[PDB]
């Protein structure tokens, strides 16, 4: 039963799944070594009816598994799919929430303070992603990730701090709904902030569940 696997797991080994994990705001990206039926018992779902959701996501292969692909390749996606797409998209953001929350500052529903979580997380982000490329990455690609244990543990405690910024985030937006006066700018910014959160849980989810865990296996 997919209840008793790890959700890390499923969403790397189910096309989308990872997409109705986000739906159900279940971790699989820092919190993916926990079983399906742990996340939905903690949050009060019928795990049956998420099961039958993933049985149809399943009904085809993941169209690229990147749990047995080499590290080195691992590696040199993240840097381009993730790394490289983060620093453009938060810049980005950090204006486009700079924006909303002047020209909507007397609304209601104006996500304050979103400019200043978004800052955080870049200023994080930024510093964690050069520490990948600069020490352990190139660490791993020189077959030393099994003396990896410090440095990762580093990266994954950084791992569990955006995640917090990205439930702050979640709640700041309303879970990145708008409201019905949201004009073109602001709904933007929201489709941008879940491409975001999208991607970065993918990432995450990739380094946690894939790179690191077979790093420190000797792979
Ligand atoms: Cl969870
Ligand atoms: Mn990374
Ligand atoms: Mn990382
Ligand atoms: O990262």
């Amino acid at each position: 039963a997919y209840r008793d696997q790890p959700l890390g797991e499923l969403a790397l080994s189910i096309p989308r799944a990872s997409a109705l994990f986000r739906k159900y705001d279940m971790d699989y990206a820092a919190g993916g070594k926990q079983t399906l039926a742990r996340a939905a018992a903690r949050k009060e779902l019928d795990v049956e009816v998420i099961e039958a959701e993933l049985a149809k996501l399943a009904e085809q292969p993941i169209e690229k598994d990147w749990r047995s692909a080499p590290l080195a390749e691992i590696i040199d996606h993240i840097i381009v799919r993730y790394h490289d797409r983060h620093r453009e998209q938060l810049p980005e953001l950090i204006l486009q929430a700079t924006k909303v929350e002047r020209v909507h500052a007397d609304k209601p529903s104006v996500p304050k303070g979103l400019t200043k979580y978004l800052t955080m997380l870049h200023e994080e982000l930024s510093s964690h992603m050069m520490k990948e490329e600069q020490i352990l990455f190139p660490m791993i690609k020189q077959g030393m990730g099994s003396q990896a244990m410090g440095p990762i543990s580093v990266m994954e405690s950084l791992h569990d701090e955006a995640g917090e910024l990205l439930e702050v985030i979640k709640h700041t937006t309303n879970n990145v709904t708008p409201p019905p006066e949201a004009c073109t700018t602001w709904k933007a910014m929201y489709n941008g902030i879940n491409e975001l959160i999208d991607d970065l849980m993918d990432h995450i989810s990739l380094e946690n569940n894939v790179l690191f865990p077979r790093a420190l296996a000797g792979e």
